[PDB]
């Protein structure tokens, strides 16, 4: 009965865009690197809570975030720095750290996600 909230907006035509060192290498190295790893299907698009019966899940996480958004987000040139590309990498993981609990394979699994995301942002072309 409970409803998904609608993903995050990934474009807005108001805000300036520019295409930075930083975020090529953040779409091209970081995004893409995590979206090819095993354990990267879980976060390819917004948490259904409908499809996988958590009807608590946007009780607990009112700030949602996943890969596809930042992928479409980075692809429309949404971000203007790229810390607001790192943020929402950090809240993505957040939130499934939140919500479910230490030990449960999804946790293991983003654990092992932001390791590569770490190891990868390392890395990053300076401002």
């Amino acid at each position: 009965s409970h409803m998904n909230p609608p993903p995050p907006e990934t474009s807005n035509p108001n805000k300036p865009k520019r295409q930075t060192n930083q975020l090529q290498y953040l779409l091209r190295v970081v995004l893409k690197t995590l979206w090819k790893h095993q354990f990267a299907w879980p976060f390819q698009q917004p948490v259904d809570a409908v499809k996988l019966n958590l009807p608590d899940y946007y009780k607990i996480i009112k700030t949602p975030m996943d890969m596809g958004t930042i992928k479409k987000r980075l692809e429309n040139n949404y971000y203007w720095n790229a810390q607001e590309c790192i943020q929402d990498f950090n809240t993505m993981f957040t939130n499934c750290y939140i919500y479910n609990k230490p030990g449960d394979d999804i946790v293991l699994m983003a654990e092992a996600l932001e390791k590569l995301f770490l190891q990868k942002i390392n890395e990053l072309p300076t401002e």
